[PDB]
């Protein structure tokens, strides 16, 4: 159920006194606002110059206003200059106010949407950010509180001259949801969201509709040979577990999508222990999957044309009598060997026979979504995504294109044949998963890239901005769903 | 067995050659020293001012000493200036003297009593701290050495020309055992004392006292919600104990005394691992329990009039497939959910659901004993213990006065809005167990007297001085017993 | 200048559209509030039903208001329940209100204090808080910016319908600026500031007051053997100065009160160096001489009847070819040794020669303040400040209640008998600067206090609340002027 009621010029009734307008820079640069069959444009006017009212960028100002007899409590967003309006903007001036007026629990509105439509932008970049952030922006995580309050419905009744369409409206609700669908299962508990778990609550999830899922227990994808997925997870109670999820929206017989999900549910290091604030927020760890998850969801509930296949590789990496070690040697699923000598690097160790699986189903392209390594926060900061191609330079450039115009900020590395060389740098086995050297989230990209062939692919290290530790007009504090939003936006392009 | 035999004026044996005298400052404020009916004091006052005997507080003495025509060995303790002779003065004086006879081998000895009583100080303190030393002093901890040698009696033939009651040592015997009580299951190997055979050791011992022993099982643990200590004890193979302990000293239906006591049995920190240096010593992680014991032990042996229900909650925390983990969320005993982030932080979790558990017997006051913070040592230092109270401020200025008259430092800590706050800063759950932030020691005391409720609540971090690196005359290094002359004196006065 | 004009029941002004009224969450409990000659009471219900205005304590509420023709800016701030209203609450209203004022360039407004007195509190507390905030919470360093906007005057008229004095606020408004004028040499570059720079911005400071400054240079410092001041100071470029600071306020020969400052205006550590995010911020490492200065300026100000002898020692703890170094002996003031064992602990070291200095004035009580050890914060957190007596168990009580009802915390730490003898564990010298053992702020107050003989001496240890990296109704990051309002309250009471 969604978080906010969209209606759009049904009935005008007493019971409702609370209006929404939004406030720019320069009122002459909209068509006259008008509320009822009033023009009210000169009374906004003069609370700007009174300074009750302002235009500064997504900033909430509130007053008593009059409208004939009835006071009403008017609520203001700033638009800011209506030229240099970002899509950044609009997230923050849509989120802001869908932030307040739920903190408000305010459950019966106007709202005049022909106040935050310009004659600069596009009706579907507005709607689609209105969208988004009435279920993006108001995200929380209370289930496990035993002070949560109720849920309720806010009741948008949308006042507009000249609109008929709601549809884009609702495409931004389902991309919200979808977001907000990947950031519950990374906000579980490690304890509760176990591989086993997991995989079972995405069967149940997809149960009745288009898509469908395939779960590979622990004695299946042993005995077909996952033997790194199976190195990295026996050492917990909760053994691995491979999850396929096809959906097929255009139902011809073409090449699919490969999405790829890295899916610790839990990471201690293994052997290679993490420090004590190391540990803290490790069920982060599986975001990849879960926003592989979010984004099938959104692209099976818009009904997009094309056919993707999701592989997600799930384990939990802890400490037992015969968990794996420095120096162990494992048969990968692609019937190398690979020397392991470093545990916590377990990230491209399962990514490695998921990519393998995955291109069996001969893919156009491999993308897969991973916290892998603590290198790239180092490299780019904590906010933004490092993006890695193998023979998928054209492809990566869309994206980067793409996800520029979403807000989401995502930036090559290179693969160089420095690094290609140095994964085979093991005296004993095929290959090595770490090096002692620098430019190791070059070596991780490297390592799991090999894996696809020559198959176009294209690694996302989104260890950084997968999760955030401020809250903003994105949401709170946790996982960001990152990704989600580009790609889904690529996948409307094919 | 004790490990001095107190006799009084029994019959002058010429099988016995051997004579203790204690020396003051000033041998005319004591009343003139006389053995057998002969006057000795100007002989005394000549060694003394050969510098043969002296009087510095707790030094040791030996002569010849020639009464009439038999030679006596004369064993001398100095008391110093006997105007200014504190209790802490009175445990050196018998402590270092205890502990001079135990390592001589002398089974058989004279001790002059009316050279150890002043006209300034009180008989009973004098003979209170006789009885005590005789036991605390000469502790040892021999039991799993192969060469320990067989146990001893000391005959100390008591000699005062006015003096009857010999009730006040006897009283001092029985506490000085329930430290060594205390001490003995601390300094217990922790491969040998786990929570079951430390559950079954004090069934045991109070099988045939006045004092009741219920002991709760893992499967009772689970099926009854004790969340907290489930989790913290279930990553070793020796699960978790609850222990319940019964006194009732008057009365059938008056409010008991609630003691809780940690029985950490070994804290290896869990995946929040400890280091090489850290790790060492961890089997004293449960002296609080042993402490609780020792104190209802001397209650019980003392027959004090009050009522006590002991609760002790025993684990070990150990790493494994399907240990606690940072980002783990449990249901405590009182229903509400705690984030942990910090598995080394053990000691809050078990002492929540048992104090919880505590409060349901209605008690006038909840005590509890942990060794809990390296930060309430960083504050205080090893030698001093740290207090917290919680609606019981009166209570607590009574102990501390107390026990800077029983020679155990114990200083008070706050509890603010800033920790009571500070607790309930989880993103998922109503608690967290840990703060990155500062004042440690006090966030701690705020999450283990929460669970009290409005209950009168003294929280006692003795993580330093339950334990000394250091031999004196209060015995070898290893663990002391702190807490337990402090309570016990609180409870006499009940 | 001031940051506000009061003017009380000015003349009723045409231009002036710009209204400020309290709000509690019962509006029935105040005295039926009124503008210009109109009961507005049952309007303000109307809004606060509306949530238009609200009643939360120190929350910022604005709206168009309509009283007569004219339409009015109307600023409310919440009270919260009038009852339950403490001094921190009235520190929030007033710091958040006079924050909005000031950021939205308000110049002339209405302020109706009638509706921000209660028949539940003391008026005095009221106008108190409403001038200290007027200043301290409206604090800005922008001196060093280039893009600092000029400072303008913000008339406040007060409508009062019974309030004829205004002493209250006038005398709220010198001890903000008493705590901005410390605020501002806390935040001094310590490239600017100086020990020199520092004492010759003091003397031009009190030029042409009532107080006296003596100045002590470098070569008079070795003269008249400030041994411990010279040490610390030696390695630097600027030299160490001695700063005496004399306030007579009742009697030209009267056992004066002796402030004794901690002056260090940069503290690299010495050759026992800081990391780097130790050196972080300590350019503050002279809070404590800072806030000395701030309390003889708020108490020469307000005329109090106290005599005041301030002492400063001032350095700078710098590396050269000449510094101070481990296993240095310095002969102290007192002609006593010291083996210094780490250079880190230089404050100690200046507060002795400073203490030892100011005891020679005969003092009836010695109070010192300095950011001295970070195992205060690691005892209290960063919030609260250690307090700790020496033959003034009375003084430090009367503190300790005056602290808790002007919002600052303050809470006492011990000196026991192993800190008097620890200080003394050196194999060289008669003292020693620093333990390897815990309890390390313990250890330099017993250092500090050592120094006064058995003159009445406080030690308050500041290291953690005198700088705070958070912003509040207080004002920004950086320092608090932390112990100036605890100080003057017990100085007006003298
Ligand atoms: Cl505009
Ligand atoms: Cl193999
Ligand atoms: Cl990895
Ligand atoms: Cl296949
Ligand atoms: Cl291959
Ligand atoms: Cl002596
Ligand atoms: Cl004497
Ligand atoms: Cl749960
Ligand atoms: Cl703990
Ligand atoms: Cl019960
Ligand atoms: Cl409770
Ligand atoms: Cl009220
Ligand atoms: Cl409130
Ligand atoms: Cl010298
Ligand atoms: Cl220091
Ligand atoms: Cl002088
Ligand atoms: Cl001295
Ligand atoms: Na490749
Ligand atoms: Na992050
Ligand atoms: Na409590
Ligand atoms: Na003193
Ligand atoms: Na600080």
């Amino acid at each position: 159920s969604n978080a906010m009621n969209f209606k759009l010029n049904n009935t005008l009734s007493n019971e409702i006194n609370t209006l929404i307008i939004g406030i720019p820079e320069h009122l002459n640069q909209l068509e006259r606002i008008s509320f009822n069959h009033i023009d009210i444009t000169e009374s906004l006017e003069r609370l700007k110059h009174q300074h009750i009212i302002g235009s500064k960028v997504g900033k909430i100002y509130t007053t008593a206003f009059d409208v004939q007899d009835q006071t009403y409590r008017l609520i203001t967003v700033g638009l800011g200059n209506l030229k240099t309006r970002s899509y950044q903007d609009m997230l923050k001036i849509w989120g802001h106010l869908f932030q307040y007026i739920k903190s408000e629990h305010i459950e019966d509105t106007y709202l005049l949407m022909d106040s935050f439509i310009s004659k600069y932008d596009q009706l579907s970049d507005v709607l689609m950010a209105c969208g988004i952030q009435s279920e993006r922006a108001t995200y929380e995580f209370d289930h496990y509180k035993s002070s949560k309050k109720a849920p309720f419905k806010t009741n948008l009744n949308l006042i507009s001259e000249s609109l008929i369409e709601l549809d884009f409206i609702h495409e931004g609700i389902s991309i919200g949801q979808s977001i907000n669908l990947a950031r519950d299962f990374s906000n579980m508990p490690p304890n509760v969201l176990t591989p086993q778990t997991f995989a079972e609550d995405i069967v149940n999830h997809f149960k009745n509709t288009k898509v469908k899922v395939d779960v590979k227990d622990y004695d299946t994808l042993v005995s077909e040979g996952f033997g790194l997925l199976q190195a990295v997870g026996k050492g917990s109670k909760h053994k691995p577990r491979l999850v396929t999820i096809t959906y097929n929206g255009k139902d011809k017989d073409e090449a699919p999508i490969a999405l790829v999900g890295k899916g610790i549910t839990y990471d201690s290091g293994g052997y290679s222990i993490k420090t004590k604030n190391g540990m803290a927020t490790m069920k982060f760890d599986m975001c990849g999957a879960a926003n592989v998850v979010g984004i099938i969801e959104a692209a099976s509930r818009l009904q997009l044309p094309v056919n993707i296949v999701g592989v997600l590789a799930c384990a939990e990496n802890m400490i037992n009598e015969a968990s794996m070690k420095p120096d162990d040697v494992f048969t990968a699923l692609s019937g190398e060997t690979v020397e392991v000598m470093n545990t916590d690097a377990e990230g491209r160790l399962v990514l490695a026979d998921a990519v393998f699986y995955a291109n069996q189903y001969q893919p156009s392209v491999i993308m897969d979504f991973a916290t892998l390594t603590g290198a790239a926060i180092v490299a780019l900061g904590d906010d933004k995504a490092a993006a890695f191609e193998s023979n998928s330079k054209v492809i990566l450039n869309d994206i980067l294109q793409i996800s520029s115009e979403v807000d989401e900020m995502v930036f090559e590395l290179p693969i160089t044949a420095t690094e290609r060389a140095s994964i085979k740098h093991s005296d004993i086995a095929d290959l090595v998963n770490h090096t002692n050297g620098q430019g190791k989230a070059l070596f991780a990209a490297s390592f799991v890239t090999h894996f696809s062939g020559q198959t176009p692919h294209i690694h996302f290290d989104i260890a950084g901005p997968a999760t955030t530790n401020k809250a903003s007009y994105n949401g709170p504090k946790g996982p960001t769903g990152f990704m989600i939003p580009t790609i889904v936006q690529w996948l409307k392009q094919q």
